[PDB]
């Protein structure tokens, strides 16, 4: 396995008939690992918000999540494992791992659950073969 094979086949395969906007494997540090065509280019502070949010759960709703410069309104996630984000009808889930960070960006008609489940069910997957 590739990283680019698991964003291409595994992250923005169809999910119920539909498909993430974008979506990429991230390092903790900010590296990519792997990412789709659209994936926006990540701006300073921005996995760095990303990282005391898990570390501290709330540190990031009230000033929101920032990806690529886009902002999100925070909303309920699990401490200390994934981060979810709304804008309008699209939206972000952040799974994270034990190094890195599974994240999916999707827009209408795709739905929260759905963008929750193919990003959340790759991270535990992930997490079991230790990354």
């Amino acid at each position: 396995m590739s990283w680019q094979a698991y964003v291409d086949d595994h992250l923005m395969c169809e999910i119920e008939g539909n498909h993430l906007s974008a979506a990429a494997i991230i390092g903790q540090d900010g590296s990519v690992w792997a990412q789709s065509a659209n994936f926006p280019q990540f701006k300073s502070e921005e996995i760095t918000g990303i990282m005391s949010d898990f570390h501290e759960p709330g540190t990031l709703a009230p000033t929101g999540l920032y990806i690529g410069g886009t902002k999100y309104m925070v909303i309920q996630g699990e401490p200390g494992a994934v981060i979810r984000g709304k804008k309008g009808p699209g939206g972000v889930t952040v799974k994270k791992t034990n190094q890195a960070l599974i994240i999916g960006i999707y827009d209408e008609p795709m739905t929260p659950g759905q963008c929750n489940m193919i990003v959340e069910r790759l991270g535990d997957y992930l997490i079991d073969q230790g990354y």
